[PDB]
């Protein structure tokens, strides 16, 4: 499952719903794999077709850097992610948000 704090999940959950609610978002990486260290980032795949609009991207990075989370949120763009890498993410992930 997702090794983050309750309070941290809701912070993430709020930011995603206000800035990219038309996007499905998956957590992957060491935090879904039980191997999380204190300052491990949180890897999030932003799922869509076409590369995330720059502006909404910026605003996401802004919102996460402004928040109280004690580690970094590492955004991955599914649309420009290669198939080999997509296949590895699909082995193990946690859904955070689906497109409404
Ligand atoms: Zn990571
Ligand atoms: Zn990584
Ligand atoms: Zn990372
Ligand atoms: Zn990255
Ligand atoms: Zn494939």
């Amino acid at each position: 499952q997702l090794d983050i704090k309750s309070e941290e999940l809701a912070i993430v959950k709020t930011i995603l719903q206000q800035l990219v609610p038309d996007y499905t978002v998956w957590a992957f990486g060491s935090r879904v794999k039980g191997k999380a260290k204190k300052y491990s980032d949180l890897d999030l795949a932003i799922i869509s077709e076409e590369p995330l609009d720059f502006l909404a991207r910026d605003r996401l990075k802004e919102a996460f850097s402004e928040s109280d989370l004690p580690w970094r949120v590492d955004l991955l763009d599914w649309a420009t992610t290669s198939e080999d890498f997509r296949e590895i993410i699909r082995k193990v992930y946690v859904v955070i948000q689906e497109k409404e």
